[PDB]
């Protein structure tokens, strides 16, 4: 109808990552589901997977509204092949993609009433100034995140030496202060090719029009206030703020033919440990065959994603990649998939984890901690044996320990020493099987009460979305 009203049009763009592509889509949806907003979400990817190609189709036929872009440079041989950190080369993935972005934009008749960006894709600002345009980061972490992030420069000048070598606590005003052990990867090392990159995050997410973050009311007061209200972080981090969280998988619909699935509903309720260290993580060899003889010594069901364990060329993490289809199943001790076929299933690169944390028969997850497989614990009610890696993971799982209650952790990070299948065989157990892990569960399912309350009609973070989405409305106007 060319004399119909036409709804304002917001942009997104998520940088390499499904820790990035997932909440993004995730957002999209909730935004295009308000019938008031025209959605397009363009998307930067490390290369084309399957799980990729499923999640864009599955998102593409959600809504008239909703589109997805595809804004994968062409040729990325020469960036993914730089010599740095993936972290580092996330974001020259997502420079390389900001000319396709801004061509996008010039075609049309009338510019997007708001553009909303990830962390890593700030350099999409000067497109937004040129054409008016509002932008908007959604920061896909928690508070105590941000609230880090807000103060980091800060603590550039007024810490000499490496954050790893202070005696106490990092002090972030007004907040939990952050053991050295578990500061964020770039400030492991003030040497390191991500530290001065994220310095710049710290600065450029003060120029946004708007910051919405992947965190609610009940789940972080004190550190929503101390953003709020702290003279320290308030006057560096000016934008609005809109916890609009969780932004989290929290509908999964039936799913037909799905062995994994198809099994799991054959297990007894809350009896089978999930076992997944994110889409980007990767373990030694010999941390790889502590796991699997723990799992197996535990006599607990369990999934487990597994990928190819660490090699020479590999950093922190590893750019998600599903092409090695049975490769990673080749570093598992011999026998072991036949040795544990009754109780036992394991996925290489990729699992339905959505669907899977949402599952009666699963009782636990072990997991890196990143923040959406956190989120998906929290919005499922399900307990966590706690392994972070890389990226903030050390700060999630020190929150979902020490300040929600809902996690079981080894005595020494696993980045430090591996664990020992002693030590897993005995965590697996206490979560899974254990007096104890009743307790923590229950702690979790308190935990997603809230969370749940938060986005459903009449909650804080539903009102605040309908806040910022009447922002992007009166941007129209
Ligand atoms: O086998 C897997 C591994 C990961 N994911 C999903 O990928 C995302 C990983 O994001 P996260 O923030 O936890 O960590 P990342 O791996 O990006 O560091 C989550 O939404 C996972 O549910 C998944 O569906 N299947």
């Amino acid at each position: 109808n060319p004399n119909s009203t036409s709804k304002p049009h917001v942009f997104l763009l998520a940088s390499p990552g499904m820790g990035h592509l997932i909440p993004f889509l995730e957002l999209s949806k909730r935004l295009v589901t308000l019938n008031t907003l025209q959605v397009t979400l363009f998307i930067v990817s490390n290369e084309a997977t399957k799980a990729r190609s499923h999640l864009m189709e599955s998102s593409n036929n959600f809504h008239p509204d909703l589109e997805l872009v595809d804004l994968t440079p062409a040729n990325l041989s020469e960036l993914l092949s730089t010599d740095a950190t993936v972290f580092k080369r996330i974001f020259l993935i997502t420079q390389a993609a900001i000319k396709d972005l801004e061509s996008r934009i010039s075609s049309m008749s009338t510019p997007p009433a708001a553009l909303i960006v990830d962390v890593f894709s700030m350099d999409a600002f000067p497109v937004a100034d040129r054409f008016g345009i509002k932008k908007y980061v959604f920061v896909t972490l928690n508070a105590w995140f941000l609230a880090l992030t807000t103060y980091v420069r800060t603590l550039d000048r007024e810490i000499e030496g490496e954050y790893v070598d202070l005696p106490e606590p990092i002090a972030i005003p007004g907040c939990k202060p952050l053991r050295p052990e578990d500061v964020f990867d770039p400030m492991l090392s003030r040497s390191s090719d991500g530290y001065r990159p994220y310095l710049g995050m710290s600065e450029r997410l003060t120029k946004a029009d708007g910051l919405l973050l992947n965190t609610w009311e009940a789940l972080e007061p004190v550190s929503l206030k101390a953003l709020r209200e702290n003279e320290k972080l308030n006057q560096i981090m000016t934008p609005p703020l809109y916890p609009v969280g969780p932004v989290a998988r929290t509908t999964v619909q039936e799913v037909v033919g799905n062995e994994c699935l198809d099994w799991l509903s054959k297990q007894p309720t809350e009896s089978v440990l999930y076992v997944a260290l994110g889409s980007g993580g990767i373990i030694s060899y010999k941390q790889m065959t502590e796991l699997a003889w723990g799992l197996e010594m535990s006599r607990q069901r369990f999934i487990w994603v597994v990928r190819l364990p660490t090699m020479e060329k590999d950093g922190a993490c590893r750019f998600f990649s599903d092409v090695n289809v049975k490769g990673p199943l080749e570093y598992l001790p011999e026998g072991f998939l036949d040795r544990n076929k009754e109780l036992g299933m394991v996925l290489p690169n990729w699992g339905p984890q959505d669907a899977i944390l949402a599952h009666p028969s699963t009782g636990g997850f072990l997991s890196h901690c990143g923040w959406n497989s956190s989120l998906e614990s929290i919005v499922n009610g399900v307990p966590v044996i706690a392994w972070p890696l890389y990226a903030e993971q050390k700060m999630n799982a020190t929150l979902l320990t020490e300040e929600l209650g809902v996690a079981v952790r080894p005595e020494v990070l696993p980045t430090k020493a591996v664990v020992s299948r002693d030590e897993i065989e005995k965590m697996v157990r206490r979560v899974i099987e254990s007096k104890e892990g009743k307790m923590k569960r229950n702690r979790a399912r308190s935990v997603q009460s809230d969370a749940l309350k938060a986005i459903e009609k009449g909650g804080s973070s539903y009102n605040t979305l309908i806040e910022v989405a009447k922002e992007f409305e009166k941007n129209h106007k």
